């Protein structure tokens, strides 16, 4: 009976024909757009809109793919397999700034963004975190005004930012009783500023911070069905989801070079893929893919179904960074070249953020207990 | 949203309702009747499982079968080996290396005699492939005369019925299936986990009828098919013993005090606890994924290897690390789950098979 | 080349003085000749196995000659146990509690009184003693010592005592009234009116029990003098600890040697299994984890000898001499895919876990980098 | 009771000879005022050749510090704890150029070339590698050599050339020859250290110019395994300041309003350094004493080589894996350095076989 080596378990049955289409428009994109590229811009953003690979999951009244999660977690792979920090440029703009508008937005915010967001004309961030560290009881404050807010605080470490025009601002709203609230602010806003910060850490990606300065906005540029860390948290859900995704594209690209280079490399008149240690490793690498895709897939359909819970997303994105990071690193130590170690170093990076393989462990830990061990 | 830590993807969703029955049947059983015995080799036992109704549960109705999924093979034998690998080992024989190879490979006749038998339990079989293949049988006038001895053989002693394998003189020396039954002429079966009996299957110029050979299968292909379909549910059964490991860690981290904490309020705790659910939540998807594959005839061995492999091996760090969290019934999984690690056939093995299939060489040499 | 041993990569040989080479050829003596025949023959007590080890000189080999002890260095008594516990864990048990739980107490803590009473006995294995701390409930000790006029009256229960029930001499730790309820020594015999050792219910050649003690009436010389406090029990045990991170590299070396044996005998493919790449590899680990574990023990019976030894020390050895050892065993038994393999492996998951858990010491080197406890 | 040193749990200190110590602390003197503020050049090999950090075992007739292998190793250790790439000019220059010119090399090779590769006012590189096939013909009062060593360590900026060629009249037997850099035949091109080239086309060497004291892979061999066995050493060195760093870091950083070094998952990873540390320690400074006393055999080298490599590597990722700058530099550094001079399989296959007696490579 057939067998596909590169495709244990079949996935290609799995998909729905949107599904597959989708994923070869991923593709197809990846290697005559992406891929010339690894051999920051805001024209790649407006490249990838057109390709139709921004906010999949969004509907068609804004230009998007009106897709499932399963899509978007097709596409994140067939980015991420050729760079992590593509698919950042992804997770970003659809996670954590298209949904959120779309998902607790109103109407007449969700027409007026999302079809440049979707296009990638215009380029939003995600501003959570502030400078004092992890710590949330943030600082920044939207004071209630005549006709509107008025904003005040620091974002820091927000990616994007710089290059932004859209700006999905968490802050405790004063007159919600300081409850959290979400709120749009626009790139030439006065007060608002989004200045870079120094230093080097992924590809196509830049970070900067978001300065309100006592920036006013109308009562209509708030968030209107969201309240509490739930809003902001429901994004980074998402775009963990993602990436659980896109680490498995690049673990493959990983798998597929180290197959590649030990069948072209030879040894003793054999290939190098011609020793048992050598197929011991490609034999781990398929099989650890073949689960993260199962489980990322099963995950996928539940968000569809309106049945994902957090906890969920903690163990695939967990267990797919941490083992594709494996896989990379033990690709590496197959050589001895620059795609692999490129990828290596990327899921170096992407293992540590959006929660730490440790902290996900925790979340799984405190869920099955009842006890927190996080302090 | 509601979240499962026992479930997590919520495997309950992805089952039919068929299955879902079956595997409350073989819970039941599991519960009423395998875990008193464990806990407070018979021959008895196998007419208690055909009478239950879990032996040969992806065979027609027509043999008093369940005719269910091969989905629902793994959750029995998961429901089954969480109590002991023992009783999932009697299933993974009757049902896959006897009762298989006789409906896939046998005539209406050889299925309507022996079949009902097996199915219900009330008939013991066996099979017989491994050697000290030598064993041949030569063309007899109306029909055959089997000669060789057959060795490591599970529940030999205790059988009814023989499936035995041998190059076929009158077939050009090819390996043939022959069925061979307990009151035979040269046909004896000294004895050499829980539950089970290992013996010989020794050939004195075995004659039987020219009706007693599998029509339908030639080559190793054939009783490679039984041990296929074996691993497949080792694949699901070591998930349960796994699954009994981690639920026994996680409550004995919640009983157990130490500096006036709960074991499993602290980090290391938590963390063992977290790969557990990981493991097992993967692994299920996959072995769930291979069943299915199996039902819409899309199976090639080489997904076997990779679920038998990785199951096996993650039910075994997860038995071993629950038994190193007893610091100060996880002993006995973990102790079976070695035995399982090792058979049919090695985690290297498994390796080397997918390596094969990556590359198209061969490195067992 | 220049030569080299497999066996022996590092030439542990040539590190040893020639006393400590000598006790070793008669720790494997003894363990061939004697223990080798018993564990291929299991649950029964037998009080004169360890009459066999005192005539042998294995018991209390660190001990004065005044006590018929092979006055050695723990360097020796590290060998002594690797070359007992390469036949069975249990045996090295036997060693353990007998030299480092009951001898070192007495000898270190004791009165010469004490030590001329009860040490030679306790060397040559006619007397069997027991090392009483743990309680059901060891700071909050339970047990008692009333002042009594003429002594000493002890009331407590300890448990899951090694030896307990076929012993004659139990060292005993007890809050002592008279000391405000400071913990002290104190010696028990056998025959004593309130004392009793109950086996509990449920290792090789291992018996475990209660230490009963219903109002035990001993004289002022039954307490050991020269110690008070968690510092001496907690000496004693150290001294256990160090000669499992020794012991286990002999059980290791047993398993690294019958997996590379049974490799070499056993064909596949018409070539032997160690003919094959995974096959070495696995050997390849085996090696190199017990030479890093010999070298590991060996400068830290060199840091005993001098009177350097730090307690962190042996939680470094004995955490990664159990784990490494216990891997070796679980990978040789995996290669079977057999006896002693699986003895040896099933031996070291109970060693892994006595004395101290992996994880229990990784946080006493975790604090001792740190200053933070991570406990509780 | 005794005192505990947690960042040197068994002693080092006090299994060290005074003079092992004292080119410790100079190594360190020197890794920390010349090397450290470039990790945060021809004339680094001359600081380095300064400070008697090079060819460390040698005589002093040469200017050498004729000091043990211990403190090689000690000295690569202080070094790579800088940076690898430090480590690895030395190891060159001292295992892979020196030695075999003093080793299987006439006095008057010894003489001529020795002082100045100590000096650091020579450098050298080693030439075995190739795209055997390199030869040395014999020619009227010495040999023309051709033929292109690649991937070889500081060969555009090298003085000094030990090159291993099939001698045809040995008959093709590899032996050392020894090259000049205003040689005819010769060009280095390029392709913390460089790599180049080695062509030589038809260049013609006198009948001197052959290192006389060996033959066979004996030779080089003999090169690469004083080498890893520096590399042992030194690995450590980097794995240490990692280990430092990521404790440090860890109580710094505070989370939950707790120093991330508080709880238990920081507190294991630290123990598992610490422990693997001190067991590449012993066992690097075992194989130092065997070489003195004139007792290594080579499967040492492949234990500690392939263990300290493997191990350090190891510390190095869980290191950056713990930063939710020198951290990642390391790791990096780390991968390189235990891909080259023998895999960590090949070292096992080395190590199975000499067990064995069965050859597993192919």
């Amino acid at each position: 009976a057939a067998f596909a080596w590169e495709d244990p378990f079949l996935l290609e049955e799995q998909l729905t024909e949107d599904e597959r289409m989708i994923r070869d428009s991923a593709k197809a994109f990846a290697s005559d757009v992406l891929l010339p590229r690894v051999e920051t811009d805001p024209e790649l953003f407006h490249l990838m809109g057109q390709a139709g690979l921004l906010g999949v999951t969004l509907p068609e009244d804004y230009g998007a793919a009106n897709a499932s999660y399963v899509a978007y977690g097709l596409v994140a792979r067939e980015v991420e397999r050729i760079d992590s920090g593509y698919r950042s440029m992804m997770s970003v703009q659809s996670s954590l700034v298209m949904y959120p508008i779309y998902a607790y937005g109103s109407d007449e915010q969700r027409k007026k963004y999302l079809p440049g967001l979707v296009s990638g004309e215009l380029i939003g961030c995600f501003g959570l975190t502030e400078p004092d560290a992890g710590s949330a009881g943030m600082k920044t404050r939207a004071e209630k005004i005549d006709g509107g807010y008025r904003l005040s605080g620091s974002k820091m470490w927000i990616s994007n930012s710089p290059i932004a025009d859209v700006f999905v601002v968490w802050a405790k709203s004063a007159a919600h009783d300081n409850a959290i609230r979400g709120f749009i602010l626009e790139k030439g806003m006065k007060g608002l500023s989004a200045p870079k910060i120094g230093g080097k850490s992924l590809r196509a990606s830049i970070t900067g911070e978001i300065v309100m300065d006592g920036v006013e906005v109308s009562e209509d540029a708030i968030l209107p069905n969201v309240s509490g860390l739930k809003g902001p948290f429901g994004c980074l859900n998402r775009a963990r989801y993602g990436i659980s995704w896109g680490v498995l594209g690049a673990a493959e690209d990983c798998w597929f070079r180290a197959r590649q280079y030990g069948l072209d490399r030879k040894q003793f008149n054999k290939p190098l893929a011609g020793t048992q240690l050598y197929q011991k490793k490609l034999a781990d690498m398929q099989t650890e893919i073949a689960l993260g895709i199962q489980a990322s897939l099963r995950v996928g359909r539940l968000f569809d179904e309106g049945k994902m819970a957090p906890e969920m997303i903690s163990i695939v994105k967990r267990n797919n960074c941490g083992k594709a990071l494996d896989i990379a690193r033990q690709a590496r130590d197959m050589h001895g070249e620059y795609h692999v170690m490129r990828h290596a170093q990327n899921l170096e990076t992407v293992n540590t953020y959006e929660g730490t393989h440790d902290v996900h462990a925790l979340i799984l830990g405190r869920a099955q207990t009842g006890i927190q061990a996080f302090f």
